């Protein structure tokens, strides 16, 4: 059997990309389910943990122009047969392999159809928001990506926020540094908290069904009834009902393990992913995962923890490429540093944000010293700590902390005697 790569996504092609430099005279399949292959784009090595890139979108020749001995299958897993050691794909034909590597990325969830607009990693606010000028009210559902940043962009009409959580922020930004980022950003934008769709129509369902729509809202004095006609009406689940002209859905995602799961007995993490040891091998033998597909299941650092991002679809694959190899070569690599601190770096709102360790204290409840300097509009510089050791930290805005803040968290080393001198150089 082959070396067999499940999935056209980051890690999928990263862990192909590798496992043909490892093996040149070797054919590794790619088994995709699209005719698009995203490529990492602009590597940029920062320090030893800061690392950042871009996402294109080749097509099969062009990756097979540079790796010949990769031959992409583009026709979707269907069934994966582990104790038979294959797969079968959608065209009805089977393949067996010597080890598999599982980066199938993960699956949205999914009514309104014609009028509600998914998004994807490769929108950007402005492209999107491009469509949305002849629109006189959005409803946009979650925080997930651009959503956040589509809210207080488009200043045209009149925005309504449904989220399942308290307040304001997607999974990076607390309230706090939401709050800091929009602060500059006129926008009729009103948010409904710990709601998701109940329920949606079409007017034509609707006005059959003849039942009442809000207005949006603008004082306490009271809640009156639209006026106007929309397209689609929205039910959300505290019964309050919304006309809209279109939907923008920015709702969460769940590991697209479906396909791999029937005849096979794989030990799944709690979010649903395929849980996945330090060498990226899975419950079941030969098989390996990588991506938005697995769960982490070692005991992990204390200052990192797996998220949705390229970084880490790129590391994983990355690794679980080498560790295959490894394991086909018989060299038995003993690496145990693998994942030491998390860390992401981006721009939203034309503000470098960097995320380093347990940025918003995520699992060390209530015991944890928290520090915070702010300058509006200038500078965000939030920390985390707990028994005098940094945990983590979030920096927005042109700071200078970034490599002393990634050598303290790495150090954890009892700094009790330093006070407010670490939000200053
Ligand atoms: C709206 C949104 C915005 C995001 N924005 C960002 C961002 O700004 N930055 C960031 O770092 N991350 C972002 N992410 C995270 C995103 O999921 C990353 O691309 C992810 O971390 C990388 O996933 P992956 O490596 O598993 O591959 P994926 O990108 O998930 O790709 C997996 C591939 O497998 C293919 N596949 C699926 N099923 C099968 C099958 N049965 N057989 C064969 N192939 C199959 C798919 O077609 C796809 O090509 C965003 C996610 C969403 C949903």
């Amino acid at each position: 059997g082959k070396f067999v790569v499940v999935g056209g996504g980051i890690a999928g092609v990263t862990c192909a990309e590798q496992l043909a430099t490892h093996f040149p005279s070797e054919d590794i399949l790619l088994v995709t389910a699209s005719p698009v292959i995203k490529a990492v784009t602009n590597f940029k090595q920062i320090s030893k943990i800061l690392e950042e890139f871009d996402v294109e979108e080749q097509s099969s020749t062009m990756l097979g122009k540079r790796f010949p001995n990769i031959k992409v299958i583009e026709s979707g897993v269907k069934q994966l047969k582990s104790e038979e050691h294959c797969i079968v794909t959608e065209d009805g034909n089977q393949h067996v392999y010597k080890k598999l590597c599982l980066c199938a990325g993960a699956k949205p969830k999914l009514e309104g159809n014609p009028y509600v607009l998914g998004i994807r990693d490769t929108d950007s606010a402005q492209e999107f928001q491009k469509q949305l000028t002849k629109a006189k009210r959005i409803m946009i559902i979650g925080n997930g990506g651009i959503a956040l940043e589509l809210v207080y962009e488009i200043e045209g009409c009149e925005v309504i926020w449904a989220i399942k959580d308290k307040a304001i922020g997607n999974t990076f930004f607390d309230a706090g540094a939401a709050e800091f980022l929009t602060s500059k950003l006129s926008h009729k934008i009103h948010l409904e908290t710990m709601c998701e769709v109940k329920k949606i129509y079409l007017q034509d369902e609707f006005r059959i069904l003849k039942k009442k729509s809000f207005t949006f809202p603008r004082d306490h004095k009271s809640v009156t009834a639209d006026t106007e006609m929309w397209p689609v009406y929205v039910e959300l689940t505290n019964e309050k009902i919304y006309g809209c002209d279109f939907i923008v859905s920015a709702t969460g995602v769940t590991p697209n393990v479906e396909p791999f799961l029937h005849g096979n007995s794989f030990d799944l993490g709690e979010d649903g992913g395929l849980k996945v040891d330090d060498h990226m091998h899975t419950s079941l033998p030969d098989i390996y995962a990588a991506g938005d597909i697995c769960t982490t299941s070692w005991q992990l650092s204390p200052v990192w923890q797996q998220m949705r991002l390229w970084t880490q679809a790129r590391q994983m694959g990355w690794y679980a490429a080498k560790c295959m190899a490894a394991a086909s070569s018989g060299d038995s690599i003993d690496m145990d540093f693998s994942f030491e601190l998390f860390a992401h770096v981006t721009k939203f709102f034309n503000y470098k944000v960097v995320l380093l360790g347990k940025y918003n204290a995520q699992g060390l409840g209530s015991d944890h010293e928290l520090m915070l300097r702010c300058t509006k509009g200038r500078e965000y510089i939030k920390v985390v700590m707990q028994n005098g050791r940094m945990m983590g930290a979030v920096l927005i805005g042109e700071t200078d902390l970034e490599e002393t803040f990634e050598n303290l968290i790495l150090n954890q080393m009892n700094l009790s005697s330093y006070g407010e001198d670490l939000l200053d150089p």
